[PDB]
């Protein structure tokens, strides 16, 4: 019984107390042993594309645990409790078994990419020299191409590489339970790091969140007390692995020996009906759910065109997050698919960062998913006035209420203040999800995990809160909490600030997006950039799939009229360019910072 299983952590008052002993190895191997009867129970279906039509593969609850066993045993011959992992494979089920057999073994692990996509050279060199893994976990698949990466070194300073798909199931039988020290120095079980995420997007050098099993445990605990689940279920993700949101979305489904369902995002890139046939309802099928970035919604509207027959009405809970959620894409994806059981209700606008372990905010109540129209004016003034559709109206997308036991604050980044709802600062995070820090990097982790709430409202979102606590968290996310919903305006960092006005990317996107049907949908970056005794707007829009060259200059033209007139700016540069040219994330979505960078390294 799970839902019993995870409320024997919180209390009367809905707060958790997790014991000091607890790991997020010892929990999955609790509730696997209380899953008596479960062992033949199919848990995880993933899919190889190598072919167009596709091989699945499958594994029941009892062979999950055994190959995760058998990768901690290996790591038990040759590592400590405590040292480093590199995971560096594609999206398969090697991924996990070495993910979480790490953890089975008390080791860190790191999870990273196939080092032969492109584009990750100097980001794994940067982590490797930062974290500095002495084992690298990898499958069949990718381990030729693991083996190139550290060939410029010499043999003897290489990192021991383990492809987890040669690994024979005999290791199993010699798995340990570690064990936990009684020193009087000894840091807590719960309170030791369990794995170091490294996330994508920005330019500078990575750095290495530290989530300790108190972060994730208690996050996965406030996410199954908030997402109110109907079980069993399955989860269909094709997330890439190395994601924040994909790796903590595959370790919660199978540590609660839940249904989940695989590909690479690459797969559901060439053919996203892939996806849509993976949430069409099956015989056995309870609830569906599934979990996307914004850009995925147009793309599948667009081209997983549906059939008679498809029935989406096994679909409990489509998540949406990792990027601005839009009204534009939410209402495609719902036009497209509500003929086909897709109920609107169920569209479910999230908010997380990897520095919360992965959750802060995700609709509660039955009004989701919500979309509110809001003054341009009075947001350039960083207040959010309701005002009715299409009066020069900023469209933002609610993502939902905070997951407790946990607080989120709006707050003025200037004076460290708690602002008013209904006015926008920045987001501010307080709770035991909370990640321990940046590895190694104590500046940052202090600029960015303690920081101290200057002052709050007679009825203060930080209720619950010591006062004088140094451990609020700064997302460097901009946003407002209107009639107790929260939006995501954009980040503190990219705000387009011009002639003292404050415009933010997503509302440019629409506008740029619908000045001209030449312009791919959603396929359009806007950012600032200085400029001689100012600050510039610049815009990047790829042109539509059946589009030529010779409609630019109209469309170029269209987009400028278009967003001097809702925004009152006239664009410093409006460059179009081939389909997929805008730079991309390992999930498919557009990479802003990474396009801005390129963009000035051009002029
Ligand atoms: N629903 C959402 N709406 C708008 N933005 C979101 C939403 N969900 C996540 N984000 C943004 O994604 C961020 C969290 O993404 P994350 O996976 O932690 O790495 P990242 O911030 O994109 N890259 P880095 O610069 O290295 O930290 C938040 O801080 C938001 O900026
Ligand atoms: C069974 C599925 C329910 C799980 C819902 C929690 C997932 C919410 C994802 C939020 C994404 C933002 C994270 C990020 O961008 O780093
Ligand atoms: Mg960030």
């Amino acid at each position: 019984d799970l839902h019993k299983a995870m409320g024997q952590f919180f209390d009367a008052k809905g707060n958790i107390a997790l014991p000091p002993q607890i790991t997020l190895a010892g929990l999955s191997e609790l509730f696997y042993q209380s899953d008596v009867d479960g062992g033949d129970r199919h848990c995880m279906r993933y899919w190889d594309y190598s072919t167009e039509g596709g091989v699945a593969r499958d594994y029941n609850r009892r062979e999950i645990n055994t190959r995760i066993k058998s990768v901690a045993a290996r790591l038990q011959q040759v590592a400590q409790p405590g040292d480093r992992v590199a995971i560096l494979a594609n999206n398969s089920p090697e991924y996990l078994f070495g993910f979480i057999g790490a953890l089975y073994a008390g080791l860190v692990p790191v999870p990273l990419y196939d080092p032969s996509e492109p584009g990750h050279a100097d980001h794994l060199t940067a982590v490797m020299a930062d974290a500095q893994p002495a084992i690298v976990l990898t499958n069949n698949a990718s381990a030729a191409a693991v083996r190139r990466f550290f060939s410029a070194l010499p043999g003897a300073q290489r990192p021991r590489i383990i492809s987890i798909d040669s690994l024979p199931d005999t290791l199993a039988q010699s798995y340990q339970i570690p064990t936990p020290s009684m020193a009087a120095a000894a840091i807590n079980p719960v309170d030791l790091p369990a794995f170091l995420q490294y996330t994508s997007g920005s330019t500078r050098t990575p750095a290495g969140v530290v989530l300790t099993n108190r972060s994730i445990v208690t996050n996965v605990l406030q996410i199954f007390a908030a997402a109110q689940l109907k079980t069993p279920l399955r989860l269909v993700s094709w997330l890439p692995l190395h994601h924040d949101m994909g790796i903590i979305l595959a370790v919660f489904i199978t540590l609660l020996g839940l249904e989940f369902e695989m590909m690479s995002p690459r797969d559901f890139i060439q053919q996203p009906k892939r996806w849509i046939d993976q949430l069409d309802r099956r015989e056995g099928d309870n609830a569906v759910y599934a979990v996307v970035p914004n850009f995925a919604l147009e793309l599948a509207a667009r081209y997983a065109t549906p059939s008679e027959g498809l029935d989406l009405s096994a679909v409990e809970g489509l998540i949406i997050g990792s990027e601005p959620v839009t009204e534009k894409a939410v209402e495609a994806f719902a036009e497209t698919f509500g003929p086909y059981g897709l109920n609107r209700q169920n569209m479910r606008p999230s908010y997380g960062l990897a520095e919360a372990s992965l959750l802060v905010t995700t609709p509660q109540t039955p009004q989701r998913p919500v979309i509110s129209y809001f003054d341009r004016e009075q947001l350039a003034a960083n207040r959010a006035v309701i005002v009715d559709k299409g009066d020069n109206a900023v469209a933002l997308t609610g993502v939902g209420q905070v997951v407790r036991p946990q607080n989120l604050v709006i707050v003025d980044p200037e004076t460290r203040t708690e602002v008013a709802d209904g006015t926008i600062g920045e987001l501010w995070a307080h709770g035991e999800n909370m990640a321990a820090g940046y590895l190694d990097r104590p500046e940052d982790t202090a600029e960015t995990f303690h920081n101290t709430l200057a002052g709050r409202l007679e009825n203060s979102r930080a209720a619950g809160v010591p006062e004088e606590s140094t451990k609020w968290m700064a997302t460097g996310d901009l946003g407002v909490i209107v009639d107790g919903e929260l939006y995501i305006t954009g980040r503190l960092k990219d705000l387009v600030i011009i002639a003292g006005r404050n415009h933010y990317p997503q509302d440019i996107e629409y506008t740029v997006d619908h000045a001209s049907e030449h312009i791919r949908p959603a396929a359009v970056a806007a950012f600032a950039i200085e400029g001689d005794a100012v600050e510039q707007l610049i815009i990047l829009a790829e042109r539509d799939l059946d589009r030529d060259p010779s409609g630019d200059a109209e469309a170029i033209d269209a987009i400028r009229a278009a967003v001097t007139e809702a925004h009152g700016v006239v664009p410093a540069d409006i460059r179009i360019v081939a389909p997929d040219e805008i730079l991309r994330s390992s999930s498919g979505k557009i990479a802003r910072r990474v396009n801005k960078k390129a963009y000035q390294e051009s002029h």
